[PDB]
């Protein structure tokens, strides 16, 4: 029992005064000693629950017992008992042998509570790969709720300690079928995270933080110098401001960058605004397919196979050499973030002179976790830059390039790659979004670069690229335009990015914990949107999902989507939800959002989970039928995503290649005679006979935001299904009255024959 | 209105100045100041009080801190130089002029004075002394109740009650019976204590934090705690404060500021303990981590404070030190230091620091940098500090892992000159003979001096290269205005003060290109020889003339 | 809404009046962009809009510049008089390259104060 401890220790304490009393005189304490030894014995027996002295400590005390110094010994008992009065065991972070008035202010002026996290392991937890002491590491005092590790080797000792320490409120197991039962019941308020890694420590303290229970009711609810500031701010070597929005600095640094007759690789779920920078600058554009999540029905990344896939069969066909960007938005609108340093480092190995351009729009919480901003194109540009810089990775490489010997090209898709020192070069660019977390005025947006060679090749060309799509000074207007958003993002709430990313970390929690929410509901994590292929800690996964981007699996609740969404989510909601797929709802979490706003969210997900049970109960067969009939419908029977397909060889500068000509699709659309409608209902069909349907406009259903046709893009069956079944009223560049744009047959045999004849002649 | 809010100072009236923190020191100083009463000023003071001083003629006596020659900063002034001075007067005979001990609380630096016992120990010499406090820099400090007691009115109401109770009278004549038989000259050396009977305590302090919430922009407060206000400066005060400001702020603003103060009081109060919660933490893990230690250290009360001015369950003990001690250091600014990385504070400021949450710097010396937690400081700003720090480190650490041995030494290069030998600190000079009434004595007259400088055939420029040669050949280089560089106020020349071989290479080593009262192009100007030797003489004939 | 758009397009005695909010050079190249394609000439006069000529590049039209009559004494550029304009779609003509022709695009009211008369 605690209130024994307390009570044992400052008996303890006074015997120890007693004997320090009586030996200072000089007699024979023995006796005392005797007495002082059974009393800590008697200790030492329950030390092993509570953190603070424990075991070390008592240890050291005994090793001053045996030694017979009983005034370093009394000093340290009554040093210890002390504390041990009032900061229980939260001074298992202080260091007493050090300046001790500053720690014990500190915890007297409490800024939130401290909390006791027990891990069962039986694995040394001496070694520096042992989990409690790597869980230990990493942990930053600014979070204003703290923990430390207790250690128990066994089971029984896991449940004793929890059911009479009150300062535990987080246990790790370790591979058990009872005890979490057991500890469970103990205390229900405790958080029993199940045996297994890094990201423990996100879970366990956003846990932690909950526990702070911030919702109390029951009854109730139950020029120059700002462009060097943000170079330095963003770790960007040079940086740019754009007053117009995010869609210009995209055809900004895409003019600045890509010239006529030079390919793209490009994510195609990427923002409209790279394709028509695409259509304006005369680039190639190659389009990569994020893998596709059928059960949620929707996309995902670009895995770095495919990357090097497409790279090398470039260079299969001669036409490495055009490519010169590679396009891919480092947090993808679901939430998947990309590993920057790995996509740029096997890339450049094939492509030493390749540019990269990451549209971070959407990664606005990017500075919301010190390991987490290596994941940004700017700090990745910046660690590779130095890497590349020092003579440890020349032999690295070096080792690297002898054991690839012997190896054809064509396999390298298989081997981690590594940039050649000697000749890559780094060109990174960068964009974030102003008003979606920036407090800014409306549609500001700003460019960061890190390029070796930006005043030699690509310094007019920015110039110029700026004079286009906005020819003005932007350099003075949005300089004080964001400043005050800095100030209001790093101040108000503390960092507004610090406070919502714990918010969402909570709500995530409270939404597993909650019975009747997971009943039904449900958050997709790195165990759902990212594959098992392409998982492989943070500085080897590739694909980490945003916690800040919720998908909540409406899925197993049914209901159907884009009307239970409609009729519920956004009556009270409020905050952003920018995204709706048939089962799956991306809620989005923004500035404004407040710990009123996360239980008003939880209030109507309640809501909804009891009105649910509320008709299951009164459900009849009839309607328990139609429900488990409309929740397998949207569950399993979904159509599969449509997937780019090949640019119509009309259109494909190189037969054997697969990038097209987007401009001359583009524009050989405008005419009237060599353009076509055929209604939805007849393209199956017309397909059938063995016609070639070729778009001639870009198709963008607006809540996905992504284009699903482009111009020269040959209209494939799955794309005519989705089109059909999709019927959101927001679809720019198609109609569904009139007809699907398309090429008529004459025209494609005529500008086909004509690029026949151009290939042919051009070759000679 | 004004019951509350000098209850929620401590004071006895808080006199609000919407004009900013200048103008309530010109006000002050006015009020209490006739020409001739001498005052004693510590020499690191805003220049607003020098100006304050020679409008109301009152012959400026200086008070020089204690240099810091490795971080290239002044501590404070010793108590001990204080008493020195106090008795070097009375051997001239002018100890009865003194009107005002002024001395900034909470220096610039961050050194803290001990109000209560430079009071009790000053008013055993002169007990009708007057004390302004300035702190533009503590205001925040009253908040926390461990640093509240090292405020100029809680010392003051400290030593108010003291003096008047009869256990004090008994401890008094202790004292004295102790006294007797030694020299009053050497009262320098021994603690005193004032008399219970004849001492009056007399304190005005200037603050600024109320201009943060509900008030108007670089609104100034002023407190008073003296006895005999409505009978020696009730009527002097209103007059001073008419003469910088019109009668508004004094009443009619004071009513609705305290209105304002109500709901300001308390959010400051909650607040400010917050910060210096902040400052705490960020200044243990600073030396606690292993990584960020090796290169960056936060100075310490034990490195800023000499011994000699120390008089070394350890919060009885922190407690008793902030209260009994001579100097100790406030947690809120904290003076970073760079020596071990061997870059000025120039270029860390450039480079490294370049995002900033709250505020994170106000001063950049030679080998540190000196950052303050204001109210703005949060969680995130501990976090973001050590998380820079931390980068800085790890990069020192791996060019030194990659330095050769020409690398390494380039660094302890760079390390050995920015630290150890740096140009020495320049201390106060003597006041040239014709600006200064008695030459036993070392206070002169700084306005005499001021305008003396407005005659264009007196004044003349010269240029520093010339300016050493004219030291060296017996030329006297008397300044003829204030010199006020990039720190705020402390001038390191004042009219008529005499430039010496440390001030000329001080301004010589010198880069801020703010320095008003300078013209680098051109020289800085000196009173010609003619006139100095005119205005000595008359001053001797003036002297000589009482004489017959 | 679009009734109001009517209004405005009643005001302008215009058929349909489209705003566009991100400065008039983001017009100037819409319209440029909306109408020109990849070699259709477009007549211009060279003192318009920069925006004008940067709309032009980006949608690959051939421009041909008109110059307009010069003012040597006040150092100034008038405007483009008829005569030349029709001297140059003649011109055009004789190399059979008329029919590419697409925008005239001239300037309303010069710089200077010259108002032309469409």
């Amino acid at each position: 029992p605690s209130y024994t401890r307390l009570d044992t220790w400052n008996l303890l304490d006074d015997a120890c005064r007693h004997l320090a009393e009586v030996d200072l005189a000089g007699l024979d304490t023995t006796h005392d000693v005797a007495r002082a030894k059974r009393l800590m014995d008697r200790i030492g027996a329950y030390e092993r629950y509570w953190l603070y002295p424990g075991a070390q400590n008592l240890a050291t005390f005994r090793a001053h017992l045996d030694s017979h110094s009983t005034v370093r010994l009394t000093e340290e008992v009554s040093l210890a008992v002390r504390l041990l009065s009032e900061y229980g065991d939260r001074t298992a972070l202080f260091d007493t042998s050090a300046s001790l008035a500053e720690q014990e202010l500190v915890a007297q002026a409490k800024q939130q509570q401290f909390y006791t996290v027990l891990l069962a392991d039986d694995s040394p937890a001496t070694a520096p790969d042992s989990l409690a002491e790597c869980l230990r590491q990493l942990r930053n005092p600014a979070d204003e709720v703290q923990f430390e590790l207790l250690v128990v080797a066994s089971i029984e000792d896991a449940i004793t300690a929890v059911a009479l320490n009150g300062e535990i409120q987080a246990a790790i197991i370790r591979h058990w079928v009872e005890c979490a039962e057991w500890i469970r019941e103990l205390r229900p308020h405790i958080d029993l995270y199940l045996l297994t890694v890094t990201d423990l420590h996100s879970t366990v303290l956003a846990g932690l933080r909950n526990r702070y229970a911030t919702p109390f009711f029951d009854a109730l609810r139950a020029i120059k110098t700002a462009m060097d500031k943000a170079a330095v701010t963003w770790n960007a070597n040079q940086t740019y401001f754009v007053t117009n929005g995010t869609s210009t600095a995209n055809k900004i640094v895409v003019q600045a960058l890509t010239r006529p007759g030079d390919i793209v690789l490009i994510d195609r779920n990427c923002h409209k605004s790279h394709h028509y920078g695409l259509v304006l600058a005369g680039a190639y554009p190659m389009y990569l397919d994020a893998y596709p999540l059928p059960q949620y029905a929707i996309y995902g990344a670009v895995p770095l196979r495919t990357i090097k896939q497409a790279l090398l069969d470039l260079e299969a066909a001669g036409q490495l050499h055009r490519v010169r960007m590679l396009l891919l938005t480092n947090c993808t609108f679901d939430g998947v973030v990309y590993n920057p340093r790995r996509v740029m480092e096997e890339v450049l190995a094939i492509k030493p002179d390749i540019c990269f351009l990451w549209d971070e729009a959407w990664y606005a919480f990017a500075t919301a976790v010190p390991w987490a901003r290596q994941r940004t194109a700017m700090i990745a540009a910046e660690r590779l830059e130095q890497m590349l810089s020092t003579a440890e990775y020349a032999e690295e490489y070096r080792n690297w390039c002898a054991s690839m010997d012997g190896v054809d090209r064509s396999e390298w898709v298989d081997h981690r790659l590594l940039p050649d020192p000697n000749r890559a070069r780094v060109r990174v660019y960068a964009t974030h979004s102003t008003h979606k977390s920036l407090s800014a005025l409306r549609q500001a947006s700003m460019i960061h670069v890190r390029d070796q060679d930006f005043k030699a090749l690509t310094r007019d060309a920015f110039g110029e690229a700026f004079l286009t799509h906005t020819s003005t000074s932007p350099n003075q207007q949005l300089l004080a335009s964001l400043d005050l958003a800095r100030r209001q993002v790093d101040i108000e709430g503390f960092e507004l990015v610090r406070h919502v990313y714990n918010m969402a970390l909570v709500f995530r929690h409270r939404v597993r914990k909650d019975r009747l929410i997971s009943k039904w509901f449900r958050i997709l994590d790195e165990s759902d949107l990212v594959p098992d292929a392409f998982r492989s800690a943070w500085r080897s996964d590739q694909f980490v999902l945003d916690p800040t981007r919720l998908t909540l699996f409406i899925g197993a609740t049914g209901m159907n989507g884009y009307d239970f969404r409609e009729k519920i989510l956004m009556e009270r909601f409020g905050i952003q939800i920018n995204k709706t797929s048939i089962n799956s709802v991306l809620l989005i979490f923004t500035i404004g959002v407040t710990w009123s706003s996360v239980h008003y969210l939880l209030d109507v997900l309640r809501r909804v989970a009891i009105d649910l049970d509320r008709s299951q109960k009164a459900a009849s067969g009839a309607d328990l039928a139609l429900h488990r009939r409309h929740v397998e419908e949207i569950t399993q029977d979904l159509p599969h995503l449509p997937d780019f397909s090949e640019f119509d060889l009309a259109f494909r500068p190189d037969d054997a290649s697969s990038f097209g000509d987007m401009r001359s699709a583009f524009y050989a659309g405008y005419e009237e005679a060599d353009r076509e409608y055929v209604q939805i209902g007849l393209a199956g069909r017309r397909l059938a006979e063995g016609k070639t349907l070729v778009s001639t406009t870009f198709v963008v259903p607006y809540p996905p935001g992504f284009p699903v046709l482009v111009p020269g893009q040959l209209v494939s069956k799955e794309i005519i299904y989705f089109l059909a079944q999709l019927d959101v009223k927001e679809i720019h560049g198609y109609n569904p009255d009139l007809g699907l744009s398309v090429f008529t047959q004459a025209a494609l045999a005529r500008m086909e024959a004509a690029r026949n004849a151009v290939a042919t002649v051009g070759a000679a």
